[PDB]
């Protein structure tokens, strides 16, 4: 449900798993005490602020890596949209999700509506699924 | 010697392995035929231009991932610098590298010289080792 990403690849606006919650990063800093990177983010569901420091590892001699956890993105085929902000989507295997919620970040629904009239929904799981991006394709 | 990175994390200026060579990315585009991402980069050793398209994978149902290969970074303790552009460094195990070359990208040697007067060198292997970044820590 998550994937480790080297910290030097992460930038403001990226989605990370902060304290077990998918969050959009709004600030990145470095700890002068440990050298860890610090990520402040906005919970995509509750809009609460969360912070988490990076995980240091030493897998091989002279190889030290700083990572954060990023969410695994699922692409669903978009079948329909509704006037309440939800969409009807279908998984790769044919499972129909009747009312998937869409984030209000960057007016995502309006862009999906403009593209619908072959759009793919990029969905994040946190049991609750959430459309956080889209791809035309 | 390499690590896969999701394409949406890669930005201009990042170092990738293009056609088996470490390259600094200078342009990113998308193929309208396949949806693959295309990366044009400058070879850090020969200064030649290389291009490579992303690798698509479908590991899990509804999970499609576009990745590129990035180099594994080694951190060496910097022991000395020389007037010819090289540095003396030591690995985590104590192996002394007497004359490690440094890239001229972003005047890296001048920044290392200013920081030396506890600096760590970030080194890339392509048998030939190359200092491509530095860290104070």
């Amino acid at each position: 449900e998550s994937v480790p990403i080297p910290c030097h690849f992460i930038r403001i606006g990226d989605i990370l798993i902060l304290q077990g919650r998918p969050c959009q990063v709004i600030r990145i800093s470095v700890s002068p005490q440990t050298g860890q990177h610090r990520y402040l983010g906005v919970d995509l569901f509750t809009r609460q602020l969360q912070e988490e420091s990076s995980f240091v590892s030493n897998p091989s001699p002279s190889v030290v890596v700083q990572t954060m956890l990023g969410p695994v993105y699922k692409t669903y085929r978009i079948l329909d949209l509704h006037e309440d902000g939800t969409i009807t989507a279908m998984t790769e295997t044919g499972d129909v999700k009747q009312a998937l919620p869409v984030v209000t970040q960057g007016q995502l629904f309006r862009k999906i509506r403009d593209a619908f009239s072959s759009v793919r929904a990029l969905v994040i799981n946190d049991g609750r699924e959430l459309v956080v991006d889209y791809k035309v394709i």
